[PDB]
């Protein structure tokens, strides 16, 4: 009966639940859908949705309302109500820094500015962001943070709870880095070793080091530092798996640090969070760039080999459900829709209008469909064997590399029959598909307003058979045989349309 | 267990319900839905609606059908239902005038002109309209009036009925005033000594007084001292606060009294009709023009430091719903909604075409919206400290000065996120907010189609902190927490759309 | 307990039915839902149409299959069904003549011509019209309908049946005459002396004594010689009220007969009809002329002071209903729809193209409002004091005379409230209303999508009083008070939509 | 007790099941609906359809999925689903040919192609297509198809199932014949006598008795050998009917051999495929051609005097509803709708993008009209007295001879009664009408979105009566009468619309 942990090695990453990879398919609450009288319009949401995972905050204001005197009252509540409703959760210490600001933390925090001071400006003014170069912040984050990991470790034996996420988009808007005198004497020192060694560069002080960049590399130094010793703390008393998340740059034309949140994690500074967060298991990206390639490149700069992909949050509007394959196609653990509730809050023009049960519908369809063979999708991620995409607007065809012996071809808004002209693509860009491979010759696909079609990779495959193309679903790992599609429904590639279905397809040649 | 009453001292006015202040949110049924057998198609639409406070006919044709012959069976009727439904009345005393006329009164009053004489036009007409000068037309009112008043202490312990209204936009079409032998006597004599007083005037006659004005004052007078003969005998058998109704002379461009109905409490006589009636508690508007500015300049005419705003009657097509706030913002007494039932009467082009859950939606949003908060708004507003707004066709933007410490920014049809460009406002003028200051750092915040972002009014609170902000409902007086809105829910304001929600705001400051 | 009669004098007229008069709002079921397997397809639609009379056919061809072996075996479930379902009935009985043709006689009358004989043409064809001249047809049709009578006299002491039609739109297309020479012998011979009186002529042979219309004048008095004889028959064993309908002829552009069905009762040849036809209580007018002129004139044509107005067939496309006012108002006994049933057949383009409750809706409005004081409304037409109108395109005001004291003008089209500019009627002609004058001073009044407006048509009435305007119902002719209207309700006229309301209202004079 | 058998003599043929002609009203699942997993998408589908038999595949894979080792479960299981459904069942033999491919055959079958070789091009290539000239391929197809027939008769004597096709669209694309050296020897041989008889021919080898024609010819009569042969072996074992079915060929410009499925028993090889196979009951075209007159065409070249029409195969897009008539018209055995299930699969653009209850609806009224004279209906088929049309764009009337004494005019798209002008046709094609001849002057009469007019057809007949028009069903060959139409339902025809009516019509003449 193991606990959740993280196990990452040269290159291939497991989220490891109760024994076995994991993949998340969430769904985050909005930021004030966390009180017991607001969770009546959580669950029917996430009944619609069906997510495996929930991402729930858990806020410093309201388990530490005065110093010392702990509150963990909502946390027992949520453990029970995600235990009755079949759900895996993530939950997030907003804290130190929630959007870069200390608005979570609680009354005796964040209206004293001389025990917790804020960011100096270089021009002299405080802004809304925490330094995090205060002791006294630190430490009060910190002993909040191991009170909470210590609650968990006591009344979470099933391990409900499978990640946290200390802090919510550290980093600071308004300022580069912290300009205080305090700063400036830690700015003015040496850079430590650690670093040095990361980013190999020759010793010195921040300025001599870095040149241009060391303002914000200072400030996301600080800062992984800052979040790594709250992490390390925590661990030491519940060693669950942790993350943090990035209020992104623009991946091709990004502004100046503190016009985005200087600090965070952004596509910049990663090696240097690695350097300063040994004990930060991944650094996950928020996306809420709708656009395809906007979006496939964040998805591609943040897995790395040392760093596995998980979408931490992505908008709720139907165009972002089709980026769940691509994300699991990168083979790290998961991907999480943002905004899921019945509280009637929108975060348009970010995401949806509304949130309902046609809005939910096109995420349902990929989470349904991933759920019917989730460990096994979830083993062929760790191993590097799963394969996904997104339609592309004014692209109707893509090709998948699958091994040396067969490849895919995805083409998108065409007939499950033979159709003459080119194909015309959906009419919006809704289509997906996503292919783990189990064997050389057998593969698990699905997909939805799209055609898949294996095809031979080379001259040894030329002269493909389709030996079985089973619907069905998985128990676990038993699978559960409906039909075998043959004849018209295999004649032009496998077809998908609106409906979750999970194909098991063995390929022979005949010889 | 008091009863109700009406107290106004400098310029702070309550209606005091059951020992404290109360805000009317009320319903008035169509004018011939004053019976037993068709009350079954009124409860249903105050169901739908929701309104603390009903207003219905009383006429004196169906108290007295036959002198001295008194049937209060409709009276008690109605308290038994407006109990089951839990409801409070205003009771309309539909006789000398009704809307000029004296359609309601008794067929042995309204067909004997001789006995009960018409108001006679200059040129010798006599017209729809009973005149002031009769004593046997008062008397008979008076006497019908004081039993009904009788009738009503017996019966109604409880308080169910919380007003009276005596009369129904009394004045009169057609006749700036009676120019009958009876009258012109009265006429052309001295202008009584109160009135001299009260106008700041030198003694004489009505035309050396007043000039050319003599003749709609000396109406305005008559009528309000016979009405005011009327509502004295009647508060001596039981007390209950009384007030009486105006249809409206034009705001800007008004037509000649008798055009608008001459000697009804339009707003050039309104010291006249205070010095006439010591015993009327408050003159209210009935307000019939949809237009922003003129709607809000009556609301600022008839909100006077001595006398309470009641906004008696208004519109019932959607465009009206939102002047309920600004109503109260004058920290009046109430608002009430007209034409409320479903009998298939429609009063359009005044109001709506249809009664139904559909057109009746934005009028109960707000009524749910200040009954989950009325006590508290009520005692507000008896200390002048609520604050109301509703939206101007093309102007996206309000601001609302609250102290010395805060105001708000109201911002009409933007998204609850961050927006870029000007504010659009909402297609249609839909949206409206309501504040109540609780104390110098704390408010009471509703509102609908809105943004309301509060922020410093001076330099002393530049350093703003969200201390609460508490999502809750009032029991009585008792506050009942639902949640702490944070993060994404106060980033950009605190953002309504088209459900109730009362918001308990306490701000701080980081120091 | 008296059987249904006809009572006529001195120009005003009644259906008795249970011994007082009554008004037919009828419903005639299409040509073949006169089977027991077809019932369940008429009562449901009767039920949504609300009718208090239902027309159905009784063909010869099913009560005498054979010569001399009688089955009336549906006729006895037919009265059971109009009794479960509280209609009273009209039987048409289809015999020698069903719109000018022998298609519902038995097998044994229509296929022998020999016996049987057709119309011949003047250049010597048969035609598909049976002669009246022939006596085998006569003998055979009346001992049918005298065995039918009998029947109907043992089984209908309840009295269900109120009306008897004997043949269906008798007359010829096709000739203007029979031309064979058993018809010109009699062609030839002496006009009998009965219509020398009736029609004001000087003995002698047809061709002498009317010229050009003698062959249409023969042909319609040998037609309704022979209808009348059956009549006479049948109402020697069971003196039902009788009527025949007459298949119309153009009032303003007429065909030549033989275009239209010759020698039916057309509105050129009433006299002969009646002449003929003393046993015929009254020629009725099946009007499928939905243009206002037309339909207007034709109830005009054939309400005389020796023909009681009967709509015996209307067409059931929405149009249509509106006319069911008018034709009240010329005091005659009543209206009847045509092809209420949901067989799924369509007299389109005459009628409308579905039965359903969207179309039956307009119909089932004037049906409810009648049927709310029918015995009142028949007592009223029973003395010539019913007043009735109806929408006419682009006149959006009607004026009505009631009496010496007081008149009613129609407008269509308005608010119910005060408005601006011309009354813009109805966007298609749909309004109706209909006034019955109970005593000098009070009438019944109701409408739909029209404005009723009451006021003086004399100088006596001038000072006008409304004094009752009571909603209510009858129960027989027990009045049962919902209301008094008052206020807006009555000061723009009274106005009605789309619900059935009864109006009694007592008009007065103050002095 | 009978077991189903086909007869056909003189150009009249029948599908005998139990003891008396049938009617195929028939719908087709789709392709990979043949697993029990499945079926509950299956019969929703039917019972709004309402089919009297239903086609099944039964693939060579699923019954011998390793050599020797039958399992015919799903037959079972079937065959308890179909009567509890209340329907016959058709089974396909999915195995040499499936659309000319060996995809549903066994793997060890298809993974060989030495054992059971594939055609081979001229130039050398082996194609997706088995070689009809390899013992072994013939022997096993044989062998599993006896087993198959075997089972049928022991679990089957309830005769549930009526016909089997052995093999799907037999024949070959990308090839004309098979050119390895294998076939090249039988080719290179003397043309069989018996093909040489059957085509009137002199003997030889093929390419000298058929020209250019001889590789489509040879490969044609191998095909059909083959398969004759199964169906020979398998009729030994349980005698049901048994017929093969065909892509076809374009009816007016054909491609080449190769394009379309060469060798299958397209419109230019029938005298081939009838020399190839007597024991081969017919030859069944599989219709996709929605144009009026290539689909008529198509009908007319495979109803011949030694050739049943069935039409086992066509669209289910709502246009191919209509041409059930015309196909029942040609006195074949019936008419079969392709892909009728719920399991989300369309072969559009052949068929309807989505199969459900209003996609359907056109099929269903025709088969509840059908079914409600289904046994009458067969018997006049196995007779040739059934006629039948449907609808063609741009012409609204059509003539149907009857016999010597009446004909029928089809008119489209008007009202039910008298119009003016030209009739316009329905605005899509979609009308309809069956008509069968009971007697000379009695005829069964059903349509849909047109009238039937019957009238003479000779001097003798011309003095028309209407006897009977009894609407009514027939259960099994009792008819049980509902009703006898006249008046207004017979004067313009007898007229159908959209819900399922049958008309007994007893014809007479005056005299």
């Amino acid at each position: 009966t193991p606990m959740p942990q993280f196990v990452s090695k040269d290159g291939k990453h497991a989220l490891m639940v109760d024994g076995a990879p994991f993949l998340i398919l969430g769904a985050q609450v909005n930021n004030s859908s966390n009180y017991p009288g607001i969770m009546d319009k959580v669950w029917p949401a996430m009944q619609v949705l069906g997510p495996n995972t929930v991402q729930v905050p858990i806020a410093w204001e309201q388990v530490e309302p005065e110093e010392g005197r702990f509150d963990f009252s909502f946390v027992d509540t949520l453990l029970n109500q995600a235990r009755e409703h079949k759900v895996r959760l993530v939950l997030l210490w907003f804290a130190t820094w929630k959007n870069n600001g200390p608005q979570y933390a609680p009354h005796w925090v964040k209206t004293d500015n001389q025990r917790f001071p804020r960011v100096v400006t270089r021009e002299g003014k405080s802004i809304g962001s925490l330094s995090p170069h205060a002791q006294a912040t630190l430490d009060a984050d910190r002993k909040a943070f191991v009170a909470f990991m210590q609650h968990l470790k006591k009344v979470d034996p099933q391990h409900t709870v499978i990640m946290i996420q200390p802090e919510n988009e550290a980093g600071t808007y308004g300022s580069v880095r912290d300009f205080s005198p305090m700063a400036q004497k830690l700015f003015d020192g040496q850079v430590p070793d650690e670093l040095i060694k990361r980013m190999n560069k020759q010793p010195g002080t921040w300025a001599q080091v870095f040149g241009a960049d060391a303002d914000e590399i200072f400030h996301a130094w600080s800062i992984g530092r800052y979040i790594d010793q709250i992490a390390q703390a925590g661990k030491a008393e519940y060693p669950l798996p942790m993350y943090v998340n990035a209020a992104l740059r623009g991946p091709f034309n990004p502004g100046q640090p503190g016009q985005y949140a200087s600090g965070g994690p952004t596509d910049n500074v990663l090696d240097v969070w690695k350097a300063a967060g040994p004990h930060i298991d991944l650094l996950a990206p928020d996306i809420y760039m709708p656009e395809y390639r906007m979006y496939t490149t964040v998805l591609e700069r943040y897995a790395r080999p040392d760093n596995a992909l998980f979408v931490a949050e992505t908008g709720n509007r139907p165009e972002y459900a089709r980026y769940l394959y691509p994300t699991l196609g990168h083979n790290g653990i998961g991907w999480s829709a943002f905004g899921i509730d019945y509280t009637r809050y929108s975060n348009y023009p970010l995401g949806a209008k509304h949130v309902n049960e046609e809005t939910l519908a096109p995420f349902a369809l990929g989470f349904q469909a991933v759920s019917m063979g989730m460990r096994p999708f979830a083993k062929a991620a760790s191993e590097g064997k799963l394969h996904g995409t997104a339609e592309e607007p004014g692209q109707a065809v893509q090709e998948l590399k699958l091994n040396d012996r067969w490849s895919a071809t995805i083409t998108y808004g065409v007939p499950q029959f033979w159709f003459k002209g080119e194909p015309p693509g959906n009419p919006e860009p809704i289509g997906a598909a996503l292919i783990a491979e189990l064997s050389p010759d057998e593969f698990l696909v699905t997909g939805y307003h799209a055609r898949v079609t294996l095809h031979p990779a080379s001259d040894a495959t030329a002269n493909m058979i389709y030996d079985r193309v089973e619907e069905g679903v998985y128990e676990g790992n038993d699978w559960k045989f409906q039909r075998n599609w043959n004849g018209d429904q295999t004649d032009y590639g496998v077809n998908f349309s609106s409906v979750p279905q999970l194909l098991k397809i063995k390929l022979a040649t005949y010889k």
